[PDB]
């Protein structure tokens, strides 16, 4: 229900790092380039992206894995941009 708080900025990472290197590479100025301007709203969708795993996520962005939901459509333009 577009919740947000201190926990959110951990949980942002704590969710991010994984067994991908580059993947965590990319967050490190991904985030710092999105998060930093991803709005308290805009940091819920990151939840929803984020949820995936590294290698999902990765593969994702390749055009692998898919994606269930239409509120990351946008969310990864943005994000997979960084």
């Amino acid at each position: 229900m577009m919740v947000f708080d201190d926990i959110a900025k951990r949980k942002i990472r704590f969710q991010t790092r994984r067994g991908l290197l580059e993947l965590d590479l990319i967050f490190g100025r991904f985030m710092e380039k999105e998060f930093e301007h991803l709005s308290d709203k805009e940091l819920s969708e990151f939840s929803e992206i984020l949820e995936f795993q590294d290698q999902e996520l990765l593969a994702l962005i390749n055009g692998h894995s898919e994606t269930d939901k239409g509120h990351l459509i946008p969310m990864l333009e943005k994000i997979r941009r960084a």
